Parts: structure tokens; sequence; C-alpha cells
């Protein structure tokens, strides 16, 4: 067994299933081997979670070198609208990817968004500290996102005279206008703030 | 009342996986149907807590209900988890309408009040999403090798280990509350 059927299978049954109902049970059921095989090239999930996780993320990024002329801004933005839909294309992808962002299978991605930042100015401090308030809101927005979908059965339908009026008046607003418009908005705060 | 203070200690003991309706009530020593009048699933239970945590200038006013609400979530176990996405229920309907209110009245339109507010929340909620997440996966991940790592993300790990959370938090809140002033001051 290669490492990349295991992973593919486990991102099918992802998909199937959820992170909660990943195991190893069902994992082995789906690539046809009996669980020792298996026991045999993956420790706990959380060895599995990681090289799922960059597998997700190397699916949806762009496997070219930058520009040459690219803004550290561009650079942000594009990374983070990428991480969106990596973090999108998969029940639970949110809830598997985090904590990732240092583990030694993101160690090469780490090495070159580090690179490039400090290429264009940022001190190796700075750069840390805006790749992770990026990485985290973006994972943010999706997991709150996520979340607003399936608690909407679990509670009572609102009733909107019960409401204070501003709060009416944004209820109505962040409904109507979706999901995106929230996250690009984020992102040009933080990307606006490192303007400096 | 005291069902949510008890409500709180079985989360600290048996993480929010754990705490369901069943084990609260075994807890609280009363049969399940004492309790339903209470709270009636496990959806509004976590609604109950999520304020109970969250109780307990415009910029200074984003600034303090970000550290305040990081508080509030690092005071117990999977904290963040519990509160996610409860800013528009209805026991937060008095603080929403008071922080739109307030940021209305300063010249914020209530479109670009809503989206300030929520920007803040999710990222202060994410920050120590994040800091639970890597506290647990230590456990279940092998020591990294500083020999192993290439020179920049050497740097970078031995900064983080070294300067804690509360750096990376602050530094981040700042690029938010920096690009509203320059977000208010192209509009007015
Ligand atoms: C050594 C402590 O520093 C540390 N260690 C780890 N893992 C050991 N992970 C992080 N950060 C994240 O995983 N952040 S993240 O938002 O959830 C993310 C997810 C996916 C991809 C990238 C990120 C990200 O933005 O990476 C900055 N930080
Ligand atoms: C119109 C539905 O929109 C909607 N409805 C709900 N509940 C129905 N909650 C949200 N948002 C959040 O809960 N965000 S939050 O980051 O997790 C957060 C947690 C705790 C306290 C505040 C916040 C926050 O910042 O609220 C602005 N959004």
């Amino acid at each position: 067994l290669d490492k990349s059927k295991v992973i593919n299978s486990a991102l099918e049954l992802l998909n199937e299933v959820g992170i909660e109902g990943l195991t190893t049970r069902k994992l082995a059921q789906k690539l046809g081997v009996e669980q020792p095989t298996l026991y045999w090239h993956v420790k706990n999930k959380r060895a599995l979670l990681d090289a799922m996780a960059i597998e997700m993320l190397d699916r949806h990024a762009t496997h070219y070198s930058p520009l040459e002329r690219e803004s550290w801004q561009n650079f942000l933005r594009n990374n983070a609208k990428s991480m969106r839909n990596a973090l999108l294309s998969h029940r639970d992808g949110a809830k598997v990817c985090l904590g990732t962002g240092f583990t030694e299978q993101q160690y090469e991605t780490a090495e070159n968004s580090l690179a490039f930042l400090t290429q264009q100015g940022f001190s190796l401090e700075n750069a840390l500290y805006a790749m992770q308030a990026v990485g985290i809101y973006t994972l943010g927005c999706v997991l709150l996102d996520q979340e607003l979908q399936v608690a909407k059965e679990e509670r009572e339908t609102p009733t909107t005279d019960s409401m204070p009026p501003l709060v009416r008046q944004a209820v109505e607003l962040k409904d109507h206008q979706g999901a995106e418009p929230a996250f690009l908005f984020g992102l040009e705060l933080i990307i606006a703030g490192l303007e400096k």
C-alpha cells in the first residue's frame, strides 16, 4: 500500500461520514485490507489528518512559482482564497486542517511563505504573525459557517418582533449577503492593517 | 441557574463531546424530566452556558470586548467550541444591540458595525480554538526535532515557543482595528 491510495480513500471516506466517523475499521473496509496493514503505514488518527490536510491544501494550490511581479498583498490575498476553497472542498475540512500549519508536511510551504514575505521586507516576526492571522481568520469563518447551518436546525425558528431594531436590520443583512462578503471584508481589514 | 453552574463543571470534567443532558441530570441528581423544564436539548444548554461564560472610544471598545471574550473562552475546556455561532442567539440580543447601537453612534454604518463586530469576534474565537487544539494535539504528535526543520521555520517556531500566544493574538487584533480606522477614514 502506497501513502497516496491510503489518503485519497480517507478523503472519500471523510465526505461520507465526517471527521468523527472516520474509523480504522471503515478505512480498511474501503482500502480492502486487514487493519494491521493499515497500522503498518499510519499510526494514530492524528498522523492521518496531517497527511490529508496537506493533500487537501495541495490540490487547491497553484504548483508554479509566483509571478515575480507579485505584491505581498496579492500573495496573502490568493493564499487566503486558495485556503478557503480547500477548507470548503470536503466535509469537516476546517476541523481537519486546524493546527497543521507547522507540521512536518507543511515545512516546505511555510518556508516558502516566510521566504517571500521576508523577500518583500517583512521582519521574520511580522511574517509569522501575518500568516498566522490570515490563516486562522480564514479557517474561522469557514468553521463559523459550517456551524450556523448545522445549528439553525437544533434551535427554535426565531420571531422577528422579539428582536430589537438594529438586531433585526442586522440579522436580515447577514442572511441576505451570505458567507463570502463577510470573509472578504475581514481579509481586506487585515491587509489594510498590515500596510504600515 | 445552578443547572448551569453544574453544566459548566461537567464541561471541564469531561469535555464538550461527553457533555449530555443524560450525564447532567445523572450528576444533578434529579431525573431527566425535571431537567427538560430548565433546558430542552443540548443546544439550548450550550446557549445558556455561553452567556454565563461571557457575562461573568470605539477602538478601545472593540479591543476590550475582544480581550474579554478571549479570557471567557480560555476559562473553560472547549470554551471556544461551546460559544461558536451564539452571537445572535436570544440571550445575546441585549449585548448585540448595545454594541450595534454604540458603534452606529460613532459614525459606523450599521452594515459596517456588523462586519466590524463579527470580524473581531471570529478572529478572537479562532485564536482560542487554535490554542485549545495545539494543546491536545502535542500529546498525539512526535517531538519535532529542530535539525529536521528548515532555517526560517526554525526561527519562527523557536520564537512562538518562547513568546507564547498573547502577542500573536494582540498583533492580529491591531491589524483589524488599524484596518477599520482606515475604512472609516475612507468613507467620511
Ligand atoms: C509550533 C506552534 O505554531 C503552530 N504550530 C502548528 N502546528 C504544530 N500550527 C500552527 N498554526 C496553525 O495551524 N494555524 S491554522 O490557521 O490553523 C492553519 C491551518 C492550516 C494551514 C495553515 C494554517 C496557518 O495559518 O498556519 C499559520 N502554529
Ligand atoms: C444572522 C446569523 O449570524 C449569526 N448568528 C449567530 N447565532 C445565531 N452567530 C453568529 N456569529 C457568531 O456567533 N460569531 S462568533 O465569532 O462565533 C461569536 C461568538 C460568541 C459571541 C459573539 C460572536 C460574534 O462575534 O458575533 C458577532 N452569526
